[PDB]
């Protein structure tokens, strides 16, 4: 049932959302990072400075060695491992249990964060990012097919630590309002999307669309900023910077290396533009918008003062639409209808005189350009 799901997720401010799970037989209880920009389901089964507790494979009598190793890179960080199944289930999720390829992580780098209180991760997306190959099966495949759980899950990521709702298997209403606009995935590997227009307070950015996603935009979970591509990250960051001009910043601000502050109450949010984000909409020329404040890209970092760190980033690999984005909204991942849903939510970052939106239906020709090949 959806409400025993809904604040089912948690987390400290800048250091993810997870979901509780539990491994084996007996149930080993774990904090998993919820990630839709990987598909590999793995947590820590080896003692770690940063982890408070780990998947114990010998105390499980449902364990499964599967004598294969694995490993797998993130942009900002990998692990290696050991791989096998085990039976697994989420206390506040459906009221199921399914056996699932667990990565037993045995070495890492910079993955694990301090103080994050999640020992493991769950990634999303499709087999065919899995690692080793395709052939592993992703945790929520394995759940739709041994279950009759819909093939669908929402994530409701509440910033303002920090809170939310993963409903898995269908949609709440009473977690978002006005109506939900879709985009297709465009092939089921990350959540991959395809952006057709950029504005900064209502000026069109004016690239080449191609170049928004270039070489791809996925939509991300486990990543903290937008990042976008050099060119557009460039011309972002000159309108963003002329805004704002008003104010004095060190220029590593806008490298994500500093921080900028302010007698706390008295931050200049007026100053700092709104981003709108145009969606390839479902049917033939139309599009639809989503609209990010600053607060959302301006993240509080923990004085009476109230200081702020700059989260949107330059990225080499395509654009990546991470919690800055996703925290405004609900967004469905309707893997069943090959789409993406966007919808203001019920827990949405307060402006005194702006808002967070999603507005359609929008022309706009030619949205088939604006893939990269
Ligand atoms: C397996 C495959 C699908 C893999 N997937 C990904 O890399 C996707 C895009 C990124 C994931 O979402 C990956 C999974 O998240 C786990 C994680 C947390 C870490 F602290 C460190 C890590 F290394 C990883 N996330 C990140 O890489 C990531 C995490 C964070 C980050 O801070 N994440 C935390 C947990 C967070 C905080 C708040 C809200 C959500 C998440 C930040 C960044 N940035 C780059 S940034 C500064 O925001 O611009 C990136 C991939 O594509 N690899 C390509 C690759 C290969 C080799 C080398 C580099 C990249």
């Amino acid at each position: 049932s959806f409400v025993e799901m809904v604040d089912n997720l948690r987390g400290k401010s800048g250091q993810g959302y997870y979901v509780e799970m539990t491994v084996g037989s007996p149930p080993q209880t774990l904090n998993i990072l919820v990630d839709t920009g990987s598909s590999n389901f793995a947590v820590g089964a080896a003692p770690h400075p940063f982890l408070h507790r780990y998947y114990q494979r010998q105390l499980s009598s449902t364990y499964r060695d599967l004598r294969k190793g694995v490993y797998v890179p993130y942009t900002q960080g990998k692990w290696e491992g050991e791989l096998g199944t085990d039976l697994v289930s989420i206390p506040h999720g459906p009221n199921v249990t399914v056996r699932a390829n667990i990565a037993a992580i045995t070495e890492s780098d910079k993955f694990f964060i301090n103080g994050s209180n999640w020992e493991g991760i769950l990634g999303l997306a499709y087999a065919e990012i899995a690692r080793p190959d395709d052939s592993l099966e992703p945790f929520f495949d394995s759940l739709v097919k041994q279950t009759h759980v819909p093939n669908l899950f929402s994530l409701q990521l509440c910033g303002a630590s920090v809170g939310g709702s993963m409903i898995i298997g269908g949609i709440d209403h009473s977690l978002y309002t006005g109506s939900l606009w879709y985009t297709p995935i465009r092939r089921e590997w990350y959540y991959e999307v395809i952006i057709v227009r950029v504005e900064i307070n209502g000026q069109d950015l004016k690239m080449d669309c191609k170049e928004y996603n270039y070489d791809k935009s996925i939509v991300d979970s486990g990543t903290t900023n937008l990042r976008l591509p050099k060119k557009v990250f460039e011309a972002a960051v000159k309108s963003i910077k002329a805004a704002s001009s008003t104010e004095k910043f060190p220029d590593g601000f806008w490298l994500g290396e500093q921080l900028v502050c302010w007698q706390a109450g008295t931050t200049p949010w007026n100053i700092f533009p709104v981003i709108s984000l145009y969606l390839m909409g479902e049917v033939t020329n139309q599009s639809f918008r989503i609209t990010i404040l600053p607060q959302q890209y301006l993240r509080p970092v923990e004085s009476q003062d109230d200081c702020y760190k700059f989260a949107i980033s330059q990225s080499s690999t395509g654009t990546v639409m991470g919690a800055v984005i996703m925290e405004g909204f609900y967004v469905v991942f309707d893997r069943a209808r090959k789409r993406i849903g966007f919808a203001v939510s019920a827990c949405h970052v307060h402006d005194e005189f702006r808002t967070a939106a999603v507005e359609g239906p929008f022309v706009t020709l030619d949205m088939e350009d604006c893939g990269y090949n």
